[PDB]
């Protein structure tokens, strides 16, 4: 069983440890908050939260960094080995880089205005990375809301507030044009946008990723407030403003019958949208981890010990 305590007499400065590297990092890129909470999404849904994410390339295993989902996408690896590295000298081999990118994700949130709380700890790290279940397993923007529920189901969150309350990690970061032009000029083979694109909105964005132009250039999630971890998200997918399909379809979708009230209550209440989303993220948290004597404390989250 996981528990908030774990680390509280092995290594008590571990969370502030990790709280310090991210403030300094935030000063020269403010963008990695959100990829650092990412991080832990792309962890936890291929294989459990194990930092398989956080292995490179081997001769017997890829790495899942080159999945569809992460490839020139997931960021931040170079700071998650700086804290590690803190870590490691303040407390040697003792917080796995599964707990260690855990805790980063949950301070990353509350650095960024979100909730703060103690995340459940005695997660191990993985001896393999699985690209192939990152390919499998990692949601994708396109995705229909029926094929949303299916993914989160896949890794175990059977609820619907799982994945309304989590796809609230949209709060803040950045997305790359290349995953909205089909809403933008031809959706789903139409030749038209996405009708559930506000229209207004689908000008300012058509702006920002012309047809033919750069693919890579970034947008931002929440155009209200694209670095506050808040409940703003919720509000545009009220108004037709939520950038990505996957997004909009939590309250535009004919599937969305039980996502709709939860998008609403969520828009209504930062309180209700914080309590489910430290729920939800605690559950996420839990998806098959390693524990006691399974797995290692990886001492470099790149490589498995030897
Ligand atoms: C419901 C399915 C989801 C889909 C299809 C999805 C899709 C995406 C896509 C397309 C990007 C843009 C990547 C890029 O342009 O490089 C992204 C970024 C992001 N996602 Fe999601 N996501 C999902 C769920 C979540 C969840 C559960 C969380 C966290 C709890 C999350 C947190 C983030 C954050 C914070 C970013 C910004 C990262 C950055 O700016 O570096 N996503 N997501
Ligand atoms: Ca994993
Ligand atoms: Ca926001």
């Amino acid at each position: 069983q996981l528990t908030p305590t774990f680390y509280d007499n092995s290594c008590p400065n571990v969370s502030n440890i990790v709280r310090d590297t991210i403030v300094n990092e935030l000063r020269s890129d403010p963008r990695i908050a959100a990829s650092i909470l990412r991080l832990h999404f792309h962890d936890c849904f291929v294989n459990g939260c194990d930092a398989s994410i956080l292995l490179d390339n081997t001769t017997s295993f890829r790495t899942e960094k080159d999945a569809f989902g992460n490839a020139n996408s997931a960021r931040g690896f170079p700071v998650i080995d700086r804290m590690k590295a803190a870590v490691e000298s303040a407390c040697p081999r003792t917080v796995s880089c599964a707990d260690l990118l855990t805790i980063a994700a949950q301070q990353s949130v509350t650095l960024a205005g979100g909730p703060s709380w103690r995340v459940p700890l005695g997660r191990r790290d993985s001896l393999q990375a699985f690209l192939d279940l990152a390919n499998a397993n990692l949601p994708a923007p396109f995705f229909t809301l029926p094929q949303l529920k299916d993914s989160f189901r896949n890794v175990g969150l059977n609820r619907s507030s799982d994945l309304v309350a989590l796809s609230g990690g949209h709060t803040f970061g950045k997305n790359q044009c290349r995953f909205i032009m089909d809403r933008l000029y031809n959706f789903s083979n139409t030749g038209l946008p996405d009708p559930t694109l506000n229209t207004t909105y689908l000008q300012t964005l058509r702006g920002l990723c012309p047809l033919n132009g750069n693919l890579s250039a970034l947008v931002d999630f929440d155009l209200r407030t694209p670095t506050i971890f808040d409940n703003k998200y919720y509000v545009n997918l009220e108004e037709q403003k939520g950038l990505i399909q996957s997004d909009q379809e939590l309250f535009s979708s004919p599937n969305a019958t039980d996502t709709i009230p939860l998008v609403r209550s969520f828009a209504n209440s930062t309180q209700t949208f914080f309590n489910a989303f430290v729920e939800a993220m605690d559950r996420m948290g839990n998806i098959t981890p390693l524990t006691g004597t399974q797995g290692q404390i990886r001492l470099n989250c790149r490589v498995v010990n030897s």
